[PDB]
């Protein structure tokens, strides 16, 4: 078997920033203590991965990004008790050590293992993939744009065998974040009026969340009018584009709802919309959840009076879900015909066609692209 | 009687900003439809009143400030049905029409009638005071540094007759704000560790709030060490001064609590301290309530990652209390010996000694000074 020896395989390595991917043969060192080596079956293309290339999100290069996926367990390391080889799992970019401060805190989730610093290694303070002698860095405790990867046990959730790898892979980042941001983070209330800024893969996920919450009205806001039709299929009661009017978006939504915007979700990644998403929620009882990651090295400049009058402004990391616990239950839900992930997946391509997936994304012609292996 | 005629009396008029008060003979007009003319018995000095004179709070001039008070109803206009002359009432700077959007929403309170914009006038766009021919503007739908004042029915809470005026007047701003800030707005959890930025009159009220919540550890932060003693009496577990160490406060409180600071309240009004208060709470599950009023026309500049990690940031007005409903309830709790409001009252001076009251505060030698008539 391979269990115990260096594996050689294909990987969409990224040598520099703003540089294109190049599929290359790498050396997946076998798992160490409490580590697991996974064989990736399917991996989706999320906006975060695209951020790395553009420079909007820093990382150590060379890197093997990707984090939204699902695979089978090839071999487990020393001590691995939660999963055995053959098990269907989903790597988790947000760990759940079950011992750290937040992991202990019922209203927390950002484990101490989490890598939002751009460390590019595992707990061991080291890398598993090699290439041309050169070591290559991990991405957010995961790295799924590769045939095989190694993740700490703290980053592995075991899901149902019946789960179709192409659909459930969305649950590793896109759907769990969006859905949770509405249901968990913002705790949308039945009857409220939600408005989503960004009709992307994660945005539509929130729309679904609001739909499960019972939101009476859901307004989809997006620059690309071609997204509306799908947003509405998912649950949007109406959508609009910021350019439809010359008067501020906050005044638009204000007059549209009758100054009743109860919730607002920023799922884009721009400072400006982080502010008009805030402003667009009711000055007193409106909540504005920031789901999109702000551009690296940028500082937001705002009017405190927006917050002072009573606004609740909260951040969101993986829908505030506790990965090792929620990922499993969420997958069961999908199988329970609760929701339809099919409506988010617009393109399924083979890994070799990874550049087509990305471009289709930047072209605004694909919600979620699934790269199957 | 007076009921129906213009009253003449003394009031602490402020002709210009940066200018000293000036006790003068004013003419308080009789109340119009659904308005109430009240005779002020006691009025405390809030830091907000001081903001007006310093310019950090925009208001039209001339203006009769003051809003933390209690008095008795002298005459009621037509339609007034909630109160009758003789009644002991508390003027409300934050109205409660019971019909606007915020009023009808359970988790809101900033009623549409509020004057957070500096209008300086009653619902009918007019002012009741006059002085040397010249019109004098109200302050926050109240204006209490006068022997008499006129307010709209939506800004009048009918209290318990037995309530002592120079004590329950704190429930009109100071105590209601601070207490509600921790109990209602921030909903402090039993066992939590809270930190208070500012040990003034409102700050101390927050400590009493957290203490009521069951906060296992409360840390008071103030740069004026002489207030600590009072804080500790109020409920503080320990106090610190930002100057006591060179290592930024956020790192200090973290080392102090083992990165378990769950709640933070900014009760001072400085942009820099608002930042320090955000950073000071747990990056994933920490809440940071802003109670201080941010300086006029100034923007806040911070790092969005602080919020993105999961922190809750919320503003606070009147401790999130629904005025006409909560103020009465609060007073009774007071008479029921629930809280010791006397621990906040450091001075009681006659109205004409107002300037000393303000000096007392600016010299950091008084928590809450009550100016009695
Ligand atoms: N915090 C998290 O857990 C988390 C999870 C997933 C994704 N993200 C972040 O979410 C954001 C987007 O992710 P996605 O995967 O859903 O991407 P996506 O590309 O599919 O969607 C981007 C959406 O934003 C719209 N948009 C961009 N600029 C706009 C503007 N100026 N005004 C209005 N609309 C505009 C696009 O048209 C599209 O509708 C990024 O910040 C990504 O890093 C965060
Ligand atoms: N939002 C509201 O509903 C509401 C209600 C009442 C009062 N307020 C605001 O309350 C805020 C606090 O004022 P207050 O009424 O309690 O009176 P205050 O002036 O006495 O409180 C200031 C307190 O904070 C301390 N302080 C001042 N600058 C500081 C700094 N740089 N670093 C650390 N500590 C500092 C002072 O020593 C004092 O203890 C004011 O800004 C006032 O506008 C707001
Ligand atoms: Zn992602
Ligand atoms: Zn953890
Ligand atoms: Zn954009
Ligand atoms: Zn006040
Ligand atoms: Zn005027
Ligand atoms: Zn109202
Ligand atoms: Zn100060
Ligand atoms: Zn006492």
């Amino acid at each position: 078997g391979t269990a115990g020896k260096v594996i050689k395989c294909k990987a969409a390595v990224l040598w520099e920033q703003k540089q294109p991917f190049s599929i290359e043969e790498i050396e997946v060192a076998p798992p160490k203590t409490k580590e697991v080596r996974i064989k990736i079956l399917a991996t989706g293309i999320c906006r975060t991965d695209d951020h790395v290339i553009k420079g909007t999100m820093v990382s150590k290069f060379p890197v093997i990004v990707g984090h939204e996926a699902t695979g089978i367990v090839e071999s487990i390391g020393e001590g691995v008790t939660t999963v055995k080889p053959g098990d269907k799992v989903i790597p988790l970019f947000l760990p759940q050590c079950r011992e750290c401060n937040a992991c202990r805190n019922p209203d927390g989730n950002l484990c101490i293992r989490s890598d939002i610093t751009g460390r590019g290694v595992l707990a061991d303070g080291t890398t598993r993939f090699t290439c041309k002698g050169k070591p290559v860095h991990h991405f957010m405790n995961t790295s799924t744009f590769t045939e095989y990867t190694v993740v700490d046990e703290s980053s592995v959730a075991k899901i149902d065998d019946a789960a179709p790898p192409e659909k459930v892979c969305l649950i590793g980042c896109g759907f769990s974040t969006g859905y949770g941001a509405a249901v968990k983070t913002g705790k949308v209330k039945p009857g409220s009026t939600c408005v989503v800024f960004g009709l992307g893969g994660v945005g539509l996920s929130v729309i679904m969340g609001c739909k499960s919450a019972g939101a009476s009205r859901i307004i989809g806001i997006d620059l690309n009018k071609d997204k509306f039709e799908k947003a509405m299929a998912v649950g949007a009661t109406e959508c609009i584009s910021p350019k439809d009017s010359t008067k501020p978006i906050s005044e638009v939504l204000s007059e549209m709802t009758g100054n009743n915007v109860g919730y607002t979700f920023e799922v884009i990644g721009h400072l400006e919309t982080m502010i008009d998403a805030l402003a667009s929620c009711h000055m007193n009882y409106g909540t504005s959840v920031v789901v999109g990651v702000p551009p690296s090295a940028k500082m937001l400049t705002y009017d405190p009076m927006l917050l002072f009058t009573g606004r609740t402004w909260k951040g969101c990391v993986f829908g505030g879900l506790k990965s090792r616990d929620d990922v499993p239950k969420l997958v069961t839900e999908f199988l329970a015909k609760k929701f339809d992930l099919d409506q988010l997946i617009t393109h399924v391509l083979p890994f070799k066609k990874i550049s087509e997936g990305f471009e289709l994304l930047n072209s605004g012609q694909s919600i979620r692209t699934v790269l199957t292996f």
